[PDB]
């Protein structure tokens, strides 16, 4: 039995380009904690896609995930342009490397270390949770830089 | 071996009343947020959780830099803990320490990595501050199982 | 002077003939429930059909009921098949039988019971309950039923 | 005189928790299943909470053989309840008891039936417990939103 765990996640950035952030609440049993963080310079996509990443990259062995997500932008890549991708060689139909492939590998890769459920939200308590953490990330005047953006 | 700077804090509405901790950590050009809340704890309980959470994150053996302004936690890792651990984390006829269910998880994960402690009478410690008074605010409904 | 009930409905078959559940959620204000049942060979679409067939069958009194299936078979049932199929007195044309007349029989007759809107979905995905759904069927039929399915 | 088996379970995960209940129904060939989760709630209060469901759901008297695991449930069926029904439902110092709610629920259903009660050791084996414990678990461990009067 690998450990239970519900996964929130949100990005923002809202002028876009612009400066933004990203939301995490994890819950285990009864427990639950939030992670964020926040850039000077970043997407909406790339935060929304961040968020699940930075989430599953802090866990540390496998475990069962329920993971809950707003963004059509990240439903569509593990639904279908993902397996598109890769057996393509992480380019596009004009031989282009995706655009956000560092953020779509670093995803790809953590997701088989664990037994994902992938659950799309369109309002659900963890996840304006997570909109709060963003917001809050991306409003405190970040420097850091999104390397990959 | 990864060289990492943590800021951590602790914030409580009414001690006892809800609360949270707040945590920064910088490494090179990295950083990262984290935060907790509870929806009944104490001031201590979340000054001490700030850096237990931070270290039981980290995946690896690594050097620490950790700043925090809670002279409960100071004290702690100064003078308290070695005492403790030396009479089984009791007092001295059978009652175990305060808080003892922190203590025992902070030990062991000082132990676990390599630490200087900054003290600071109180920018990240700003932002940690940040983090756990909205945690605290966010109407938690979490159970500290130890009070 | 009557309830309002929010009944959600789902289905699944480990391949398709197969290990099969239903699973179901029932909510009347602020409270919630659940039902599943498991099945040793059955198909899909016995298992969406038969969902909301226990969901209605369930309650004691005739209900208002606010009905949500991302069913396309049972959707089709539903609002012209079902219809089709009485006028016939239950058979085809030539006199072959209905398929599935056994679960088609026991809506029909649960559907005059009460009052019933019925909301049709794309997928269980994202209609939270609709997902709980699914994760009891899937659950159900994973946990080798012995219970048959007659016929079927 | 309809003749029914009837199983339960309820847990936890640490306690106070989320919490869910589990059951298994038998009638001739039948076998349906129920599960409710809860967003904190207690293992007592989830051991005592699966039969009321289940027999609340009947539609009518019945012989029913119910096996649970719950010394909580079987130690008021067999002692508390006949207690504290003479003493307007309070405890021995009077005052309220913890769970009313629901043990008036279960002194309530009882009443309708003929149960047989069967007491176990855990759920290892039948395989109708080990179903009732997994649908209960399940419902815990479904983020449930629901919130438990209750407690």
């Amino acid at each position: 039995e690998l450990k239970l765990i519900h996964i929130f996640t949100d990005g923002s950035c809202l002028g876009n380009p612009g400066p933004g952030g990203y939301g995490i609440v994890m819950k285990y049993k009864g427990h639950t904690k939030e992670m964020s963080g926040g850039f000077s310079l970043t997407t909406n996509n790339r935060m929304e896609l961040l968020a699940p990443i930075v989430a599953l990259e802090a866990l540390k062995e496998p475990c069962k995930i329920i993971l809950t997500s707003d963004s059509q932008y990240v439903r569509q890549g593990i639904m279908t342009w993902i397996h598109g991708w890769k057996k393509n060689g992480w380019m596009t139909s004009n031989g282009t490397p995706v655009k956000n492939v560092d953020l779509w590998k670093r995803l790809d890769k953590a997701a088989q270390l664990h037994q994902i459920d992938w659950r799309w939200v369109k309002g659900h308590a963890e996840n304006e949770r997570c909109h709060q953490l963003a917001r809050a990330a991306a409003e405190a005047n970040p420097t850091q830089i999104d390397t990959g953006y």
